């Protein structure tokens, strides 16, 4: 499947429009469905194309934490925060680079939240999760909001169409027993809201392949559904919110993107840069293709990874058996530090070192969560009764590994880490239950057996793609808009550059620029 552009005139020699809509949405992530809702709610006929047999993509896997600050939702919680406070935080991290999109992000958040909560299927609440950088306007508790838990019965036939959590989806399973939470709830509610409008068609196994141009304007796109090709006309526009290049090893190697397709937490085979490709084919510029939403990943027997988040013990060594980062860093800064320290394989993989404090468990949240016994049969993890035997089994220098652990244990006994300042930040302390020691993030590694887990450079999607303006319009290298073409989420180059400012920025940006694209199409 290549994403070459089809000219209207050339197609007129043979075929014709299968269907017509005002707004064609490609993808069914948080952005896609927010854009679809915005379009359909104000009377525009809308078609949503999902490539796979399940709506939601990585947005479904998410915890549905959303960085939409200064809204009616944080007002109800009485949060000491504002549009201007969130605007300062972004300015302090990102600078003047993309300041117009920074302004539009923070200024439009309130309207996106107000439009969505109006729908009986949608309600959010503030949930504490710290912002990720020391800077003016940081919220030590967070300012991010989450959809309310959703009883799958309230949405009928849509619950079985929603992609399940990673602990189910990569083991051939559907939703696990309780309610829909995190991204399952975000996608269930957005699907039900889009459907409530009576102006939207929701399609599974409908793949975008090529955009249709007349006289340089996008007028529609051919979508493959069940062996047959269809030609869908879009009177107002095509919103492309179909994710990034995360699943395409060839586009990543070409762009110089660190990590690997097989380490991405995107749904296997889903996000293969189809929409970025179709956008370049009609003259769209690209930026930041070497950038991803990075995270450490626990290497799996099958060669894939698990998102390692909320670290609360252990330490991490490079291939010399030495600490080189604060292991408690927010996952994107952790991942960037693995890549920066990588000297042809000294940091990728890294080795997470831990003891039996958690009964053999690795001291973090791993998504998905493979059983220790499985990692040990497979050799992704190794165990031993001594650090000397552990260094032997991993090929780590034994004397260095022993010094590293003895020095980390002295730091745990003292309650400060001289070397990397672990535990001296509200993000670091957030995940840690009280221990009987001075710093909750620093626990002496001394209760046998001892484990070494392989850590790789995973991602939560790439963040490079098509250049967009404040209204989600796709731009050519010259700054001019391609008429009828919008992109959002990881189809579009993030305003965040080399930064992951706080929880919910991927979904928050996606939802705001999808809303703004719909509004621009309404005219
Ligand atoms: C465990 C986990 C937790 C996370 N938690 C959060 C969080 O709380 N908040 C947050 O902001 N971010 C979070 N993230 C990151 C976030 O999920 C993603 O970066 C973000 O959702 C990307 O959304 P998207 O719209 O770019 O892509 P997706 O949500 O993946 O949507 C893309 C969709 O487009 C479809 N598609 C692809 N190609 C085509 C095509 N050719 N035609 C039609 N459809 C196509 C795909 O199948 C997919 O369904 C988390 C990630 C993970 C893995
Ligand atoms: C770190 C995270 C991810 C990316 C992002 O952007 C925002 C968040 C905050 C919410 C957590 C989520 C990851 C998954 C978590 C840990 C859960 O399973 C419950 C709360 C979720």
């Amino acid at each position: 499947h290549h994403h070459h552009s089809q000219l209207e005139n050339l197609y007129f020699q043979g075929s014709d429009w299968t269907s017509e809509c005002d707004v064609l949405v490609v993808g069914s992530g948080g952005g896609a469905l927010t854009g679809a809702y915005t379009a359909a709610a104000q009377g525009l006929t809308t078609i949503v194309l999902e490539k796979t047999d399940r709506f939601g993509g990585t947005s479904a896997y998410s915890g549905a934490s959303i960085w939409l600050p200064g809204t009616q939702v944080q007002e109800r919680a009485g949060l000491p925060d504002s549009t201007e406070n969130a605007r300062t935080y972004l300015r302090a991290l990102l600078g003047d680079a993309e300041s117009e999109r920074q302004d539009a992000y923070v200024e439009t958040a309130p309207a996106v939240v107000a439009l969505l909560e109006q729908n009986p299927n949608i309600e959010f609440e503030f949930r504490a999760f710290p912002d990720y950088y020391k800077a003016e306007g940081r919220m030590d508790t967070g300012r991010s909001i989450n959809p309310l838990d959703l009883d799958p019965a309230d949405i009928g036939d849509l619950a079985g169409k929603v992609r399940p959590e990673l602990d189910q989806d990569r083991t051939g399973q559907d939703h696990a027993p309780g309610p829909m939470i995190g991204g399952r709830a975000l996608i269930g509610r957005l699907l039900a809201a889009v459907q409530s409008t009576g102006k939207a068609e929701l399609r599974t196994e409908s793949v975008l392949t090529s955009l249709i141009v007349e006289d340089g304007r996008v007028v529609g796109a051919e979508v493959e559904s069940g062996g047959e090709t269809q030609r869908i006309k879009a009177n107002r526009g095509v919103l492309m919110a179909a994710g990034g290049i995360e699943g395409n090893a060839e586009m990543r190697e070409q762009a110089g993107t660190p990590g690997k397709a097989i380490w991405s937490m995107g749904p296997f085979g889903a996000n293969t840069g189809d929409a970025i490709s179709a956008g370049i084919a009609v003259g769209g510029a690209t930026a930041l293709l070497d950038q991803a939403w990075f995270c450490p990943g626990v290497e799996q027997p099958d060669g894939s990874a698990a998102f390692m988040v909320g670290v609360r013990g252990g330490l991490v060594v490079d291939s010399a058996g030495e600490r080189y980062l604060n292991e408690s860093l927010p996952y994107d800064q952790f991942g960037r530090a693995m890549d920066a320290h990588d000297d042809n394989g000294s940091a990728v993989p890294s080795f997470m070192i831990f003891d039996s404090r958690e009964g053999g468990g690795l001291p973090a949240i791993c998504i998905p969560n493979t059983a220790p016994a499985k990692h040990l049969e497979a050799g992704t993890w190794v165990g031993a009764d001594t650090l000397e035997e552990l260094a032997a089994k991993t090929g780590l220098p034994a004397d260095a590994l022993r010094s590293t652990v003895e020095k980390f244990n002295d730091a745990a006994k003292l309650g400060v880490d001289e070397e990397f300042h672990r535990g001296e930040d509200p993000y670091d302390a957030f995940f840690c239950p009280p221990n009987g020691g001075a710093n909750a993030a620093l626990t002496a590694i001394e209760n046998g057996p001892f484990y070494a887990a392989r850590i790789v450079l995973s991602d939560l999607g790439t963040k490079g793609g098509l250049v967009t303006d404040v209204n989600g319009r796709v731009l050519r290298a010259d700054g001019s808009a391609i008429d009828g073409l919008y992109a959002a989420g990881n189809t579009s180059a993030s305003l965040s550059g080399r930064f992951y400012p706080g929880p919910g920025v991927p979904l928050g940006t996606a939802m705001v620029f999808s809303y703004r694209a719909a509004q621009d199409m309404a005219k």
